[PDB]
């Protein structure tokens, strides 16, 4: 149920393939751009989740460098997939920027994204 | 400077290859076990970091399933590599477990790991 | 301003707070008497006038006269005024643990509070 | 118990706190007078007696008589007693933002506090 296209509340889109081995691969597009806003993503998911109605744990990373831009940053999303008629991926994320040592204390933003199969 | 073996304060070891394209691949071993405690990891890093003395942003994911165990969970680490004589990868992480909807509010642990090239 | 009163999150919890002129937040958090806990925090009592939210934070230690969970939650966020006022937060819930278990001491999450249930 | 007093973190900040019998934390955070801010929080005033830490949290809004950063930090953690006493924390720093910038409103980090600099 994970493979395909997902949309969050900020207008971002990612397109992921969930491999039988637990790999996540695909692309993440930040809301504003087209090709210039598309970045590689890779991650992992639980390919044998519980059958007790629990979600499926997963995570992925995007480094914000592509052939157009480099924001010297990387975001990781950690969350779970919840299936059904209104499938969701509920996540929390950490965005770390490369900083000097003096600024390391303010290197990392935290937030939360909810992804759905249809645009908000 | 990222490729190789790193150790954190909990006794965990990971071994990563940083690809020229920005890929991170390797294995993460939780402290206690041998093969039963080794898990696939994948991630991304900034393959063209700033040259102003800033760290190199990166992130990776481990899903805690292998051929021996499955904890129905996944951890993402977000941080930066800092080079030099005492190289470090400074991270913050999110560990999400698959949960029922009723328990989703307590699905995600947060913490921090510092990795060095030598065992603590 | 706009913060004093009763707030409700998505989980069905009730946050009753007084925002003092001095930047203090005081009140109670109900997550029945058994479920009511003291809260105290701080807010920016002179926020920007450029349309930005009002930064704030508070803590609940999960001990009252009835129960003790040996844990505490802190919420960090901002108040956003207007017709559909909100307090948008992220929180950290730390449990007392042994040193061996300290790596898994802290949960993270997010709550949105509104003025209506 | 063991919490009242002065604490120092790895960044050179100074945390001066009184832990009240009722579970209250009050004091000041210096991150000079210009750099001193009010703090208030809560702690578990009847912690477990099994070797677990004592859960606590506090907030500083970064406004004082000299400066206002339109932001607030909450620390969530636990006190660990003994010869080498510590308060181990993780924190959230939320800045007031526009709604457009709210996705990047909140920094996360960690501080360790000790009784000696
Ligand atoms: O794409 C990014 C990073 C996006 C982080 C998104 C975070 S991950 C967690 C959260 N979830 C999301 O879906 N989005 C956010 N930055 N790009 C921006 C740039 C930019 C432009 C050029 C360059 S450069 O060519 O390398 N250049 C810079 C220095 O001068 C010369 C070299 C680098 C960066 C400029 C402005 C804004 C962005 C940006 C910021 C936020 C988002 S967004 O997706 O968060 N956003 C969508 C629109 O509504 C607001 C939120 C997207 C792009
Ligand atoms: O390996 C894991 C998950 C590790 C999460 C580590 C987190 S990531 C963030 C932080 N950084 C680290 O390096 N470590 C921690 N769990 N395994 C444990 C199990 C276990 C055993 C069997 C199975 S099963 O076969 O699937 N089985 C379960 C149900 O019954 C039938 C099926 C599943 C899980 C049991 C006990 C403990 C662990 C565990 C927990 C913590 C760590 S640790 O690395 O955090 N740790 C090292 C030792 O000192 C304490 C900390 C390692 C393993
Ligand atoms: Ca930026
Ligand atoms: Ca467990």
């Amino acid at each position: 149920g994970i493979t395909g296209t997902w949309y969050n509340q900020l207008g971002s889109t990612f397109i992921v393939t969930a491999g039988a081995d637990g790999a996540l691969t695909g692309t993440y597009e930040s809301a504003v751009g087209n090709a210039e806003s598309r970045y590689v993503l890779t991650g992992r998911y639980d390919s044998a989740p519980a059958t007790d109605g629990s979600g499926t744990a997963l995570g992925w990373t995007v480094a914000w460098k592509n052939n157009y831009r480099n924001d010297h940053s990387a975001t990781t999303w950690s969350g779970q997939y919840v299936g059904g008629a209104e499938a969701r991926i509920n996540t929390q994320w950490l965005l770390t920027s490369g900083t000097t040592e003096a600024n390391a204390w303010k290197s990392t933003l935290v937030g939360h994204d909810t992804f759905t199969k249809v645009k908000p």
